């Protein structure tokens, strides 16, 4: 009866707000057992949580932190979790019989191998990475044919937004990544939100001289440093339609960008009879957690209501692309497939991140992606798995030493 | 399988829009066939759509222009529809074995008794006729319980909105008009949008001396004059805030108004979690009638799509209950309960009419209605259908000798 539950990325914004989430709904009733706490490497604070929590599974990916990991667990008294390091740690979680259902709060390499050791071992995969989706959508798809009975739902909130607009009758009768998925749904169009970011209203000079302390200092929503820098450039809603065309079949002609300053609507689906349903709520992580562990039931929240007239407006406007060319680039590949998108997300790891440590200027970032997106020749897709989970992993390396390649050559 | 429909009201608002949107949709796939056409008296309209549409049955109220649509009707070459009359040719339609689908696009004692025959055959009701909701909810709740594959869709166009919002995994357990309907569906809480009529920004003393003429002219949208006063006094919203409770069984405490002068938003529904999901599009009654004849799939359509950056704007307040004291009645007769909701709306019929022929003024409508709330006594609930029919027959009588007692009695 309890939804056996493990978190990848525990002491990160996705799993602070899950276990927070979480801990409300169990207040009075074993809503959810905590089975599992994974991190990187934030060794000190997965030891509070797990004062709290007294998960059966800890693991930490560095190993080097191993032995403090276990040190400072002796101190918990009558608790005797099973403690792992590193990637058979996480093989190990995502294969246990006591999980039904894994948060994905982790990026890069991590969060793609958790996600595929969940599906391989047919769990409901609760997905807020959305960088494995872009670099690795048909990697998934393919991995989501061959294991049945596993299931992404969305987190990122936009997506979480989306799935909810839908009918659960029509969804129950397909699943995330799969081809069809829009058909089955009767939808036409996306409208996909945005806040816009800190930059939305400079003029084209004022925004060649903007620095990454302009982004990250005094923030509206306070959010780690790489997604601060992507909200800034709208490379985070680049990626993001590439992420709602793999989740929901849905055409990139048919998938419209707004800017949403007021950040209450997160995202609309435009159905074949032209009816338009959106989700509405404070800006706010718990809901599409807590939606992707109990879906397709809700339960109740203590969470404040939506005060509708307090807001009192609600704007929408279409971006620059003159101003953030990092969204054309992102429609270009996702049209053009292929491992286009790999690519993408990869030069840009490189360009947010020089960028982020004040290397390059805010139009290097796009010119930087579109020359190694130009750079890239496309490459037959590998039919086998295994072979095509390296294709990736070697296409991403190529594009990152690309784009270190060009920032060092016009240095 | 085509979906064989009936018209009730064929040549009003409602109706003519039902038979746009079935014609435009039939020119994308052959979907529907239109098997009865229902009028009140508009023999020349009727024989008009007949050409067009050339339905087995057509039936019209009136027995003194029966003879003239036989006649009209015999111009049309290869059709002999059988042509029927009054409340009996209701019920044959009704009772007709090709007919799967009724839209009840008529008012008074036509649209109780065709909503009544419809539910008595087990037939989906598309109703649009919200005055019957808010007087015989009791009875058709009975009826509704004694006929258990009978199912009424709203069409009204908010109530329409928040059915639209839900997953229908969820609404297939239940149906409207059942208690526990929120229950099952999880909702929490209704925001009822209003356009908040042409009055919505006078002061109190304009409201003084408004007239009907005020209400009437150069009108935003063009609709019929009782539903055009209603709007201008809020009414239509109070008895929307009914409508709602008895759809959906949703409390009253739990149903909030919100003014929405863009009418984009057509209603939104809060769920346990705080989620909430809203229906969007141009101020539309194709929509809400076509969703309630492919309920629980949609079908492609032709209308415009909503554009969101061209509207730009949405804005919401609250009414003040003070400028708009109906709303404050119908809370009030609806949380009492009982019958006071069929006096609202006797009384409110009789008000209504006396401002729009300009005998009272603005503050004497709710003036009226709450003396006729005041002198009502709760009434044992017949526990018997034909019983509770007299009951709520009487109610109404009563209620309305009683609205115009108290105008003869100060005039
Ligand atoms: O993709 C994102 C972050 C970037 C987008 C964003 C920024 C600011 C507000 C809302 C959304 P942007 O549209 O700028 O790319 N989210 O899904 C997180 C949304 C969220 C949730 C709780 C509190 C704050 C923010
Ligand atoms: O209840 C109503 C009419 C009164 C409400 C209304 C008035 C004006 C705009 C929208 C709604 P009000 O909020 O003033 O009571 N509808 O369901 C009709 C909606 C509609 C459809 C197509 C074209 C115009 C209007
Ligand atoms: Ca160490
Ligand atoms: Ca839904
Ligand atoms: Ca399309
Ligand atoms: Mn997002
Ligand atoms: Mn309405």
């Amino acid at each position: 009866k309890p939804i056996n539950v493990a978190i990848f990325g525990s002491t990160g914004s996705i799993g602070t707000n899950a276990l927070n989430i979480i801990r409300e709904c169990n207040k009075i009733e074993n809503v959810f057992n905590v089975k599992a706490l994974y991190v990187n490497k934030s060794v000190n604070e997965l030891y509070e949580q797990a004062r709290e929590f007294l998960p059966e599974y800890l693991c930490i990916h560095d190993k080097s932190v191993y032995e403090e990991l276990k040190e400072l667990v002796k101190n918990i008294k009558d608790y005797k979790p099973i403690i792992l390091c590193g990637d058979e740690g996480m093989k190990e979680i995502c294969s246990s019989n006591s999980i039904d259902k894994i948060v994905i709060g982790i990026d890069s390499f991590q969060g793609l191998y958790s996600t595929m050791y969940a599906i391989m071992n047919n769990k409901i995969v609760a997905l807020a990475n959305k960088e494995s989706i872009v670099s690795a959508g048909f990697f998934l798809k393919k991995l989501l044919n061959i294991h049945k009975n596993a299931k992404i739902i969305p987190v990122d909130s936009e997506h979480s937004a989306i799935f909810q607009c839908l009918d659960n009758n029509k969804v129950l009768k397909t699943k995330c990544l799969q081809d069809n998925f829009s058909k089955i749904n009767n939808i036409n169009k996306i409208f996909l939100c945005s806040s816009g970011g800190p930059f939305q209203n400079l003029t084209m000079d004022e925004l060649k001289n903007v620095t990454s302390e302009n982004a990250l200092k005094h923030p509206k929503w306070k959010m780690g440093k790489k997604i601060t820098i992507d909200s800034a450039t709208m490379m985070n809603k680049g990626l993001e339609v590439i992420e709602t065309h793999f989740l929901f079949d849905v055409d990139y002609n048919d998938i419209e960008v707004i800017v949403h300053k007021e950040c209450i609507i997160h995202s609309c689906v435009e159905f074949i009879d032209k009816s338009v349903i959106s989700q509405m709520y404070y800006p706010d992580m718990q809901i599409p957690i807590l939606y992707s562990l109990t879906w397709p039931d809700r339960i109740k929240t203590n969470l404040k209501p939506l005060d509708l007239a307090q807001v009192s407006t609600l704007t929408f406007h279409k971006p620059s692309l003159e101003h953030f060319p990092c969204i054309k680039l992102a429609y270009q590949a996702g049209i053009k497939g292929n491992f286009y998108p790999t690519v993408l997300n990869a030069s840009n790891e490189i360009a947010n991140n020089l960028f982020l440590n004040n290397k390059i200027k805010y139009f290097d970032i796009s010119s930087i992606i579109s020359q190694v997106l130009e750079s890239f020749n496309s490459q037959k897709v590998s039919e086998n798995s295994e072979d095509l989970m390296k294709q990736i992993l070697q296409i991403h390396s190529w594009a990152k030493d690309k784009a270190t390649d060009i920032y060092n050559k016009h240095n």
